């Protein structure tokens, strides 16, 4: 018990605290310079606000302990809600009643299914083309479809509602600097925004009227036709006025929206780039496919479990590159970390791309080698055990769902990268650059533009 908080930077300055020092929108890179003579646990004042910093295994681990945890998650996204909202005690019944369980999330595999032949689709017209294909925007619309699907069904209002919130989405990264709502102003906007606005509220209260008559009718035994997929939202309607209100079923609607979608585009993306820049791990990774799976169908989610090297090989991907490499916790109370007393409020960084990279845990950290998970959540989470991420379709497309995409992918087609003259780079030249983009979720900078060449046998025996 030091009595004092971790070491600080010089120079503390009157309003800015240590502001002035954060010269790189990728924060990450700075606060590593600063890891290095300060050491794995130091203080920063943003403006008034003390914000300790950490990047060891062993100082997350000790952030997440019980006096009440002395940490909490923030409200950067509604993953909060989980353990905070009112309106979620109502989640947490059903789960406790056994009535929302793993198997809600496994009988949405078809509709997964389906999104993922859409994608492969696109990819195979593109390589009939041999077009340069913005797979960035797929993977955008991969993911957002997905999780509308798998909410709210296959119904056309259902589109409408996903290009919809896609384009809130889009107004929601512009206020971006580095981290969401920042560069926020109370501005008036215009009539085209103004649209996408009012359009959200209409057409998600005649989903879930739809929704709720497709309930009924199958609680009062009638028969239903047409479509035959159960959606997450009618579990929720089925139990909502046993013996929660429409508002509060909205919220969880909308909570289920604004949890991170695009997370699981932006590591999809860092994985096919990994991969295209290391042939040895792609040809690696296509002879277990073709060993476990074949050449006769396509991959399925169900295979995830015994693809170990694509599971490494999403595992690797994430090592280097989280798409949020700077994870944000807040204090709840006074407590004390190896000696060091941490304030009530304070702002916690976990510097989680620091530990991906940090060589004291990793051997030659800077090579994608999928090997290390092998040769010694298929990610490689904060929350505590029964926190409901069994329950969470979100949750299973950032893990199963990514790998299925990623496997499904290169099973079928070689990615060609599309050159600055008039030709197709291979092979020495055949990379995309890695660069960053500055964000709380950080993607590549550079959109992944690939054209597909579908693999021999592929066209007639797969899709
Ligand atoms: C119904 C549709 C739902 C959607 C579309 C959805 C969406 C998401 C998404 C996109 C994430 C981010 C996952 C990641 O990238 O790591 C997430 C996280 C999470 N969700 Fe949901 N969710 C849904 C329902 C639920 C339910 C019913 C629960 C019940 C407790 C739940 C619990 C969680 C938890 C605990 C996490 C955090 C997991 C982690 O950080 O490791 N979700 N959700």
């Amino acid at each position: 018990s030091k009595g004092k908080l971790p070491p600080s930077p010089k120079p503390r300055l009157p309003f800015i605290g240590h502001l002035h020092l954060l010269d790189n929108p990728l924060l990450h890179h700075t606060l590593i310079k600063l890891g290095k003579r300060y050491g794995p646990l130091y203080t920063l004042y943003f403006g008034s606000m003390p914000t300790v910093v950490a990047s060891t295994p062993d100082l997350f681990k000790l952030f997440l302990q019980t006096h009440s945890a002395i940490s909490r998650l923030t409200y950067d996204n509604s993953v909060a809600m989980v353990p905070f909202a009112p309106y979620w005690k109502f989640i947490r019944k059903l789960i406790m009643n056994d009535l929302l369980n793993a198997t809600t999330v496994n009988k949405l595999r078809p509709l997964r299914s389906r999104e993922i032949l859409k994608v492969l689709k696109v990819m195979a017209n593109s390589a009939e083309t041999q077009q340069p294909l913005d797979v960035t925007e797929e993977l955008l619309k991969w993911t957002n479809s997905t999780i509308s699907t798998m909410m709210l069904g296959e119904a056309e209002e259902v589109r409408d509602i996903a290009r919809d919130v896609l384009k809130i989405f889009g107004e929601y990264s512009v206020t971006n600097f580095i981290w969401p709502l920042n560069k926020f102003k109370f501005g008036n906007y215009d009539k085209r925004t103004e649209e996408i606005f009012n359009k959200y509220d209409p057409i998600i209260e005649k989903v879930i009227k739809k929704r709720q008559e497709i309930v009924n009718k199958r609680k009062n035994g009638e028969i239903v036709e047409g479509e035959q997929n159960v959606v997450f939202l009618d579990t929720l309607l089925e139990f909502a006025q046993d013996e929660i209100t429409k508002e509060q079923i909205k919220g969880l609607v909308v909570d289920f929206f604004s949890a991170g979608t695009d997370s699981t585009a932006v590591s999809t993306e860092w994985t096919l780039s990994e991969l295209i820049n290391n042939p040895r791990v792609l040809k690696k990774a296509r002879e277990e496919i073709d060993s476990v799976v074949g050449k006769d169908r396509l991959v399925d989610e169900s295979d995830v479990q015994n693809l170990p090297y694509i599971k490494a090989i999403v595992k690797e991907a994430f090592r280097l590159h989280p798409p949020l490499p700077v994870v944000k916790r807040k204090c709840t109370q006074e407590c004390e970390i190896d000696g060091y007393v941490v304030p009530e409020g304070a702002l916690i960084l976990f510097n989680v791309w620091a530990v991906g990279r940090d060589p004291k845990y990793w051997v030659k950290p800077l090579e994608f080698r999928p090997e290390r998970f092998i040769e010694n959540d298929l990610r490689g989470t904060l929350l505590p055990f029964g926190s409901g991420r069994r329950m969470c379709p979100g949750v299973n497309l950032a893990t199963a769902g990514m790998a299925t995409m990623i496997a499904s992918i290169i099973q079928c087609f070689d990615l060609q990268v599309p050159g600055q003259h008039g030709e197709i780079l291979n092979g020495d030249y055949a990379k995309v650059s890695m660069e960053e983009r500055p964000g709380l979720t950080v993607p590549r900078a550079h959109n992944l533009m690939c054209v597909p060449l579908a693999r021999a046998g592929v066209a007639d025996k797969l899709l």
